[PDB]
Formats: C-alpha cells, sequence, structure tokens
C-alpha cells in the first residue's frame, strides 16, 4: 500500500542494497535524468575487506562502516531508504520491504538488484548456533567478543582441559576471509596479549585453519598458495586440508579427512568462513522469470544482466552468477556501473538497437597472510611478502571514504604494525551473545 | 568453590570494579608488598565523561573505553579478573563471582569494594524498557541506535503525527548527562542531519528536556543553571521544569507539572538519566555489617571509608555516601588512593595508631551544554561559555589513555566542531534492541 517513499513524474529506479554495485549504480546515476530509491537493510556502506580488523580490533566500526546518506549527501536525484526488501513483484513492478514492522511497497520502473551473497553451511545450517562468519558488523563484534572472551574465561580455570578448549581457535574454509582471521588471532595471541595474562600464556594458544579444499586460496593457483601456507605454517598456525566438517558444537568439531580418519576437534570457539550463498531474492526471481540459479542461487543473468523476459531489471555483483566473472569488489563495481550506463543511456534516449555484453575488465587481486606478508598476481605476475604486503594496503587505503578516516586507519596500522597495542579491543557481553541466546529463546 | 585466582602466600587484596576508584587503588598499590586481585563485571576501563559523544556518534569505544588488563599490563603483582560479584562475605572473607555459568570465591585479607551506582527510576522500574538508561557501552550504542532509526523511520512515515512522534526526543533529568544528551541529539539533528534527508527536515527535530528539579544543574547554582538554560533555549530545546514523570510507554510520556495538572509527551526516543541508585552489595553490606544505606543506598561508610565492625573493608567511590563529597570522578579517585595508601602503610608497617580521616580535596567541577558553551566553576569564580569549553576539552583530553587515543580524539573534535559531519555514525537493530527484544523473550 504506502510507497514509503517520495512521489516522482520521471524514470524512477529502485536500487536494492547499498554495498559497493548498489551504492556505485547511485553514483553513477548522479546527474542523470533518474530518480532513484536506494533500499537497504543497514545504514551503512560496509567495507567488508577490512572487516577482519574490526573483527580483531586493529580498527573501530566508523572506518569501514560509513553512512550511506553521509556519501549520497549531495545527490539530488537519489532517496536513500532503509529496510529489508520482503519480495519482489516483476508484474506490478514494486519492491515491498519491512521497516519495524511496518510495509512497503515501492514501484519501479527498472532494478538494480545488488543484495550480495554471504558464507553457507552447506545445508548444516543448524551450525550458525555455533560458528557465525563475520560479514557482517554485527558478527565481527560477536567474533570479537569470543575471541577475547575465550582468553578471559580461560584465565579463571583450574582445569586444563577447559584451558585448552578455550585457547583453541578453528577457523574453517581456506578462502581469503579465512587465511585472514587465522592470521589476525595467531598475531593477537601471540603479541597483543603477550604480557597481559598472569595464569596463562596466550602464546601456547592454537589456531587450527580447516578446509575441505586441496589447496590455500583455490584461485590463486599451486605457487601463491603454498607460500601462503608456509608462511601461516612459520607463524606456527596448524593448517589442515581435505578434512570436511561432520558435525559442530558448542564444545568442539568433529572433521572427516579424505581418509576417513572421522577425528574432534575440542575448541570453544569457531569462525565459520566457508562457501557461497545468494541472497535468498534469487528464489522469488527464479519463480517469477524462470532463471536458473546455480548451486549457492546466485541468478544465470543475460549477458546484458538483465533477468530473461524482464529487461532492464538488472542482478550485479555477488549475487549474479555471470560467467567466469569471480565474486570480488571490482565485479560488483563494474557490474553496477554498466547497469547505470545503460539505464542513463537508455533514459537520454541514446540507446542502440542492442546492448553490448558485459565485459569484466580483469584489474587483478590480492590477499594478506600476516603483518608483512601479503599474496597478489597481476596478469601474468605474481609477487608476494612485504612489498605486496604494502601495495595490499595502499590499495585499500585509497578508497575508505573521507581523509580523517583515512588518516586515522593510516595512525591505527602504524601503532598497530610497528608496536604490540591494538585499539578497539573491548568486550560486551551484550554483543557476543545476543545473537545466539535470542535464537535460543526465540521459540 | 573454585578460588578463581592464583594462590599467594602475600597479603591479599580484593579489588571490585575496572572503574576510576578501584583502578586507582590498584595503580597505587604497584609497590606495595601486596597481592593485588581486581574482579569487575567488564573489560574495560570506561571514561563516562565522553560516553555522551559516543552516544552522539562523535567517538568510538576503545577510544572511550580501554581494556583494563591492558593498562596493569606491566604491574606483577596485579592480576585482571571478568567477572560479576553476586555475593560477598564478610566472616568467611571471600568474594563469590560468576562468569558465563562458573562460579569463583576468591578470598581475600583485604577489599576495596568499588562498584558503581547508577540511574535511578525512583521504583518505577517499568520504566527501564521504554526510557534507556545510561551508563555502559551497550547503553550509547542503544541511544545511537534508537535516535538514528527514529530519522530513518521518520522519513518512510506517511502519518504526519506519527512523524511528529518520531521527530520529538525527550531526554528526563537535568544533570549534567540530560543536558549533555539534549545538547548534542539537538545540535546533531541540527547540523550533521541537515540536509541529508528528503522527506523530512531534521531541523524540525523537537527535543524535550524534563525535570522535576526547580532548576538546571541544581549543584551549580543560579548564575550558572540560568545560562545553561538560556544556552539550551536558544539551541531551542524546550526545558520544562517542575514536571514530573506518572508514567512512560512506547509511545510517550505522561507528566504531571507543579500546577497538578497533567499532560503527555507524545515522544518515541527516551532518554533516562534522573537520580541516582547505587549497585545492589551495598545490600549484602547493609545486612552483614548492619550499616546504614541513605536514600540511594549508598553505604555511609565510617571516616575511614571501612565498614563498621569491619576494618580494612573499604566502600569507595560512588558507592560510597561521605557528607559533602559529590559524586564525581575526583572523589572515587581520592577515596580510591586514600584506602590503598591506608593499606599500604599497614602492610609496610609504620603506620600511625589511628588512621587519619578521609579528606576531600575539591578540585572543581565542570559541565558541557555543546560546542562553544560549558559552564565552570572553581571556588569563587564561576567562568562560562567558550573559555569554559576549552578548559572542559583540554582537560578530559589529558585524561584519555594512550598518546594515540589523544590524537585520534583530537582530530575528532577537530573535524566535528569545524565541521557538520560526524565519524561513528553507524547502528544496528541489535545494537538499537536486542536487550529491548531479549527482554521481551526472557517470560
Ligand atoms: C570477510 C570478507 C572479506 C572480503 N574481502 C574482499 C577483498 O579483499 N576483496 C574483494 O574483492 N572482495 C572481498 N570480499 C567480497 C566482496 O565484498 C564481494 O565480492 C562484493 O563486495 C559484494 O558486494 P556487493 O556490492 O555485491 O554487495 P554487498 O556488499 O555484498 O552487500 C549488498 C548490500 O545489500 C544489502 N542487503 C542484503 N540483503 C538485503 C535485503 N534483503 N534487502 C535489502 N538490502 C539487502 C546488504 O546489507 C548490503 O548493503 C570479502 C568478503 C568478506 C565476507
Ligand atoms: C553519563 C555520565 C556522565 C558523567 N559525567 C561526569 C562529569 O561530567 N564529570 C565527572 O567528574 N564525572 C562524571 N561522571 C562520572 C560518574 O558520575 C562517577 O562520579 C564516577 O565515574 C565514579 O565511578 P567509580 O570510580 O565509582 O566507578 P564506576 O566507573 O561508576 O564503575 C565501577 C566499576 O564497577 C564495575 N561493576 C559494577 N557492578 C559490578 C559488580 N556487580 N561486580 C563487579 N564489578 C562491578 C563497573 O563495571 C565499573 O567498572 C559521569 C558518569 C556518567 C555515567
Ligand atoms: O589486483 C588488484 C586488486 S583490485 C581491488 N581490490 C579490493 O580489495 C577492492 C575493494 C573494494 C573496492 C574495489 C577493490 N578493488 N590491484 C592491483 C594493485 C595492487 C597489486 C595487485 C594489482
Ligand atoms: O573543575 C574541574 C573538574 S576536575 C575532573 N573532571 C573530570 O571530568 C574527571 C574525569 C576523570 C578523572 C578526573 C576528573 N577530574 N577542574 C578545575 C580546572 C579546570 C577548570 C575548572 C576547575
Amino acid at each position: 500500500s504506502h510507497p514509503g517513499a517520495t512521489a516522482s513524474d520521471r524514470h524512477k529506479v529502485v536500487i536494492i542494497g547499498s554495498g559497493f554495485g548498489g551504492l556505485t549504480a547511485a553514483k553513477t546515476l548522479k546527474r542523470a535524468d533518474v530518480d532513484v530509491k536506494l533500499i537497504a537493510r543497514t545504514t551503512h556502506h560496509l567495507f567488508q575487506p577490512l572487516l577482519y580488523q574490526v573483527a580483531t580490533g586493529i580498527i573501530s566500526e566508523g572506518e569501514i562502516a560509513p553512512a550511506t546518506r553521509v556519501i549520497l549527501r549531495k545527490q539530488k536525484n537519489a532517496q536513500v531508504l532503509l529496510g529489508d526488501v520482503t519480495h519482489i513483484d516483476l508484474e506490478n513492478k514494486t519492491v515491498d520491504s519491512v521497516l519495524l514492522g511496518h510495509t512497503y511497497s515501492t514501484p519501479y520502473d527498472s532494478l538494480i538488484i545488488a543484495a550480495g551473497a554471504g558464507q553457507s553451511y552447506f545445508g548444516n545450517d543448524h551450525f550458525a548456533e555455533f560458528a557465525p562468519g563475520m560479514k557482517s558488523i554485527d558478527d565481527a563484534l560477536e567474533l570479537r567478543g569470543r575471541i577475547l572472551g575465550a582468553f578471559e574465561q580461560a584465565e579463571r580455570s583450574s582445569d586444563p582441559v577447559r584451558r585448552a578448549k578455550l585457547l583453541t581457535f578453528t577457523v574453517v574454509g581456506a578462502g581469503p576471509t579465512g587465511v585472514e582471521m587465522a592470521g589476525q588471532i595467531a598475531e593477537l595471541a601471540d603479541q597483543t596479549l603477550r604480557g597481559s595474562f598472569r595464569h596463562i600464556d596466550p602464546t601456547e594458544a592454537r589456531v587450527i585453519l580447516l578446509d575441505a579444499a586441496p589447496a590455500v586460496l583455490p584461485p590463486m593457483g599451486e605457487k601463491l598458495g603454498k607460500k601462503a601456507r608456509a608462511r601461516l605454517e612459520k607463524m606456527g598456525v596448524e593448517v589442515q586440508l581435505g578434512a570436511m566438517v561432520t558435525d559442530v558444537d558448542r564444545n568442539g568439531i568433529t572433521v572427516k579427512d579424505s581418509d576417513g580418519t572421522i577425528r574432534r576437534i575440542e575448541s570453544a570457539c569457531k569462525v565459520w568462513s566457508a562457501g557461497v550463498s545468494a541472497s535468498p531474492l534469487g528464489k522469488d526471481l527464479a519463480e517469477q522469470s524462470g532463471v536458473e540459479l546455480d548451486r549457492a542461487g546466485r541468478v544465470k543473468v543475460q549477458p546484458d544482466l538483465t533477468l530473461p523476459g524482464h529487461p532492464n531489471v538488472f542482478v550485479v555483483g555477488d549475487m549474479a552468477a555471470v560467467e567466469g566473472v569471480p565474486g570480488v569488489a571490482q565485479g560488483a563495481i563494474q557490474g553496477g556501473r554498466y547497469a547505470a550506463k545503460i539505464i542513463k543511456r537508455e533514459v537520454s534516449g541514446t540507446s542502440p538497437k542492442i546492448r553490448t555484453p558485459f565485459e569484466y575488465f580483469d584489474k587483478g587481486s590480492m590477499a594478506t597472510v600476516s603483518r608483512f606478508s601479503a599474496v597478489a598476481k597481476v596478469g601474468p605476475v605474481e609477487f608476494a611478502g612485504f612489498f605486496a604486503w604494502l601495495c595490499w594496503l595502499v590499495l585499500h587505503l585509497v578508497y575508505l571514504v573521507g581523509f580523517k578516516t583515512k588518516i586515522v586507519t593510516l595512525l591505527s596500522w602504524g601503532v598497530t604494525f610497528l608496536s604490540t597495542k591494538r585499539g578497539q579491543l573491548t568486550i560486551t557481553e551484550q554483543q557476543a551473545y545476543a545473537r545466539t541466546r535470542i535464537e535460543e529463546l526465540e521459540e
């Protein structure tokens, strides 16, 4: 019923989600002759690459989660809206969303859908009670809560087996996020806490990195994978590969490896970085358009990112199963910019008879292992180590919104890498447990 | 029951609370021939004076809330412990505390009880779900959530009555915390949000400051209070005085004026800051020592801050009632330092035969009204305005732990006072509502 947005007499663009793709399309429409609505679940534009830093106390929330209203402040075309999209209608041309129990059904003339993707438990979906996967500010603070709270519990225990259980951290998945987390948790336990405890030595903590994949960083090949693994192993991370999780609980994890030697890992704190799963909005799209979903539910968009039959509805970023395009920032940014350019060209009436296919311009990739250690690959060139870690820090630091935010980031890196001192090192029990306990109570 | 700490043959000092008093006693014992055990509900040392700034997005946690365990890193005889004190035994000489379902029974030879005092609802405790308190990082993040989320709900709402209800913020109590909160919420809606919204104008936000007291900042007297009120009214805050709350609900507040006429404030977001209420530990002391409690439950400690009949058990800081001594930082700091020096002498010998009474050396007070405006009083002088606000900023800034933290604070003040924008404007519905919904579900 309620449109939940300002009225319009121009071509109406509705953008779903406010991460990279959606925000890039919004910025790209800044002087197009269209009215833009941007509907997203959260006020902030989460700079997910650095999420492991706030998850490990290097950086604050406001360095990585700028308010979208401040970014689009001057863009008179664009109204930002809070809300969770409940449903999308391809025939009535409405987006149906909820906010604190109020329902809004915003009309559109074209869509950019950038709802993205998150981790996947491969159907063992109840594991989310015991092993969160970050990918949001809430989940990153929940992880920071657990990873410090384990040491705080570990001092107050006469039981050595309980201490061993608390001081063993398990990271599942050897994708970029898993190597990042196992790296920072190992640094945190080795160097930041080194003198701050008196019943235990945090340097005796174990960090275990589990994946069923045969190699670390599958998309970067054998050389960079082996070098990253050797760096993690030199840091003392126990890298276990070819081990598939069979069960997860509050006390530990059971894994079965390729030889079938079922075993258990006792481990209080567990991080689930593995897999991918697209936004459920793909289901409503599949039902209305008949578009295919791949495994993990990504929409098999047409060569112009449209749905079959409903042109000028675009799916972009990690929600789209574009052929060969990796699930990385520059893919969302290019997809959103492409869709935006299409809409601008059509509204101005300069549309060609056929839209040229989307071409992903591959601008390379990078992953951090730890302080002074990253890996990179640019076309035929592969490099690793300090020069890489510099080329990562510089690349991300270029993107952070606002000059102050960059400066305070650079100060926080300065101290955290040159000295054994994290900022932001505050647990709150509310944030460490609210999600799991409310899940336990919502019955 | 478990001794939740390492044993020792030394004289054993237990300290309760990471706040000013207890941490100052801990730091004061750095060379005493005692082993110190500091039990606190949370890891951080919460610098509450600035808590309104994080509650209004100027600054982050971990800048305001250093980890106590890191502050004492070098103090080889002091062991920090996480936990909530459940009970204290004056005859068995144990402190009994719980952490995540485990229970501990730490013995003490001397005790520094320095747990805080919070707000009070004067027995209308069923207000707490509708008017959150303050005095924790979680309360500050909750208020930041409900504040910005009111504007977020306000843009989508079609009904003018509902927009008016959402855009009216009510602050209860005109102590320092109330004047701070009404000030920042008014300036934030007048400046930081100005023009960031298109269905609404944030400069139409209505901020109401309620107290039943007859004057603003009553402990500074009329000459400062009238100037502070005139500054609040010049910013357009509606100061209402002599109005006592009769009921509070999710939609508004009903108040009775001093004329006895009854009237209602329709207001979505409510901040509670009136009154004071000591932490319940005073009750167990009152039942064991028989010490009197004031109307706020504060312990009427003896002239040496001891409990009657239990020497070298000290109640100190805001939990302690001492005549004249106000509930402010320097009082907790001076008390804790006094009690620590008593312990140090008694253990080292060459103590006087009778302890000299505690004398509060009054080092003045001051309160912020808003940007470029504060009120102060030092003995006979009563300076106010920009020169005050500078004194405020420089004073507090002196205390923040670690030089980096000061620098990044000063940068955040720089940007947010010289320009409209704010750094930490990040919120989540978990942060805004987790306690509300879990309490609604814990029955
Ligand atoms: C820990 C981590 C580290 C990463 N590091 C890197 C890296 O270093 N480099 C890299 O290239 N990629 C990295 N990625 C992946 C990268 O973030 C994604 O490939 C890409 O950013 C996808 O973003 P997007 O633009 O598709 O939207 P996303 O940023 O994924 O989010 C889409 C938006 O939609 C919103 N939304 C979700 N559901 C709804 C709904 N129902 N209704 C409305 N709005 C909704 C979300 O809140 C969000 O604002 C990382 C991912 C993670 C989890
Ligand atoms: C909103 C606000 C504004 C303020 N403004 C000013 C100001 O302008 N100027 C000024 O000088 N002072 C100000 N203060 C300081 C405050 O008013 C007190 O005067 C002062 O902080 C006293 O603190 P404390 O040292 O007694 O311990 P607190 O900091 O009050 O807390 C004691 C410690 O005990 C812990 N604790 C609590 N319960 C338990 C338990 N059951 N078991 C174990 N540990 C427990 C708490 O977590 C905390 O770490 C302000 C405080 C607040 C909340
Ligand atoms: O190969 C690359 C990686 S592009 C990239 N990465 C991101 O994390 C990112 C995050 C948000 C938005 C855009 C992003 N784009 N950069 C080259 C220079 C450095 C060495 C390798 C070659
Ligand atoms: O009036 C004062 C206020 S003292 C003070 N305030 C705090 O907030 C505080 C917080 C934590 C620890 C100690 C603190 N101590 N100081 C005089 C000099 C400046 C001009 C006025 C007179």
